């Protein structure tokens, strides 16, 4: 009998066919997240699982699935997995590197341009049917000559700087790890401290990992150091920005706008956590621009992420050591 | 008429004999890489292609080979292939299992010993004809009693630690995921943070698994934390080490030497890659030891890689789903 593989979320039909040669596949045929109780029910006698961001693989999950030999995570960050529990239960845990970086950088620049040029309200004005030509409205803020700061010059930060290098801006970054001289010259980016960054920037773009030290890194104290009329673009992680302080800074005029691909509400791991995006942000269509965690939502990229997770499962089930393993069961 | 298979690079004669049973084989009789135009000229009417590291398969290539049914990559990865273009053109794309671990670990230790014991300069002095017996020269650094640190503890790192376990060294490692307690005791290897590792090590060996690769893990900041007089050995991947930072550390005396099997000029997916090994490294024969990507240049391993690629081609040409498929055409 073939091993069984459960996929918790929708995958491209080619991926199901690929896995079907060596396993019986139980897919999620909908675009929705199944409740944890239904994922566990399907996985209880599975040999393999393809896991996604909404899955929380803890010891209780693994105890319900005694046949599991590999979890192929279609993800880079494995915060939602208990790796040591996987290891103790004899379960390979694999991830996918690199693939999310560039589409997230591209989306961040889209949020920057959409927010600073009032493009959403512009589209709404077009859809109203009342367009009759140019009007002296929706005057925004341009990029050339402005100062943009990247907090965290890592994979996404470097992808963003490379792309903004052609926009004739003044680019700053802060990071405990500096770029080298060739990189700083290539992108014309200057290293500063976080305080200097917050002081000088028209646009602030946090791209740090979520850690104890970066929880609410952009809080009321950071916003108070920022330039009046500045913009904040958040596509890193939901709780790096204090959304209640942002609401206050928009109300007072400290921030001219806020754009975000990520939200505190999706950080289910923290106890003090809201279950909805604050209404004062949702109602403020004039000053905000939001996307539902679309950072890596590019069809060709999602397919290659799914392919890497599938190959890890195939390799593990064949008795090989999977290419993306982070543990050793 | 049998189908035709084009092999872009040299293979062992028994592989050509294996393929000859079901296909007419067009080999590369030389040890050279053919220009792309010649590969296309051979493969325009081929049913199958065996591809290697120097190959790159894009949509334009596939448009010129309308009879192609399978590309069997003699590779454990597929960065140089447009997988979805293969799929859309009806072409199977296959890979082989990762067979590189142990020969890479062995070569890394060869690099360590050759570099630290001045063996290349020693051989030069022998061939100069002027050897007249022992002299107080070419004094190097030994292994016993010294501290060596492996950054990353996946398959290759574990192979290195197992082999260095008998050398009476102080072995350290860092990895987000720890080794088993039985392995730590068996190899006498101790987990430390990266900072502790860089601080304590006479020898530093970056060997991060594919899931943990990051650009310039060893940069100017890391090198400034290392011990003065230390040695750096890179058989991992070119992008792991900032080669211009290394040149500066050799020049300053921070590094006593650098050995490498891989080079930044090899990173054809990174936009800002170089196209030569820096002249300041090539000239420095006194403090460097280099090999041209030989980590798995072992006859047994190369043969098995070719054999698996040939079997995939044979399977696909016979109308089966090949065992190493990564797509579904
Ligand atoms: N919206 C999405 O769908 C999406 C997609 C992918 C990723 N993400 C997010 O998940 C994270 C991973 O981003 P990353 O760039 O891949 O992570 P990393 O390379 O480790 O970060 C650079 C680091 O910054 C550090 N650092 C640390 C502390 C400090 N006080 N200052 C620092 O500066 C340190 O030195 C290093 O350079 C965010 O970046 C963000 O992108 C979202």
């Amino acid at each position: 009998m073939k091993p069984k593989v459960v996929l918790t979320h929708w995958v491209h039909p080619e991926i199901i066919e690929l896995l079907s040669a060596s396993a019986d596949v139980i897919p999620n045929t909908t675009r929705e997240t199944l409740p944890r109780s239904e994922v566990i029910a399907r996985a209880k006698d599975a040999d393999a699982l393809m896991a996604f961001m909404p899955d929380s693989i803890d010891s209780a999950f693994l105890e319900e699935c005694p046949k599991l030999r590999v979890i192929g995570a279609a993800l880079k960050g494995y915060d939602n997995f208990d790796v040591n529990a996987c290891t103790r239960h004899g379960v390979w845990l694999t991830i996918v590197p690199d693939l999310l970086t560039i589409p997230t950088a591209e989306l961040t620049i889209g949020l920057l341009l959409g927010l600073t040029r009032h493009m959403l309200e512009g589209d709404r004005q077009i859809r109203s049917g009342h367009f009759q030509g140019w009007r002296p409205t929706l005057y925004g803020s341009g990029l050339t000559g402005k100062t943009l700061g990247i907090i965290g010059m890592g994979a996404v930060g470097r992808a963003i700087a490379q792309r903004l290098a052609g926009f004739e801006m003044n680019l700053l970054y802060c990071d405990p790890i500096p770029l080298n001289a060739e990189q700083e010259k290539a992108w014309h980016v200057q290293r500063v401290t976080l305080d200097e960054l917050l002081e000088k920037c028209d646009y602030v773009v946090p791209m740090v990992p979520m850690a104890a030290e970066t929880l609410h890194l952009i809080d009321a104290t950071a916003l108070a150091k920022m330039k009046t009329g500045s913009y904040l673009i958040n596509a890193c992680r939901g709780s790096v920005v204090d959304e209640n302080a942002v609401i206050a800074a928009l109300a007072s005029g400290k921030l001219a706008g806020y754009a975000a691909d990520v939200f505190e509400m999706e950080e289910w791991i923290r106890a003090d956590r809201p279950q909805a995006i604050p209404k004062a942000l949702l109602d403020n269509t004039a000053q905000t621009f939001f996307t539902p965690h679309l950072g890596s939502a590019v069809k060709e990229v999602r397919l290659e992420i799914e392919r890497q997770a599938a190959m890890n499962i195939i390799q593990a089930l064949a008795g090989e050591k999977p290419m993306g393993a982070i543990n050793q069961p």
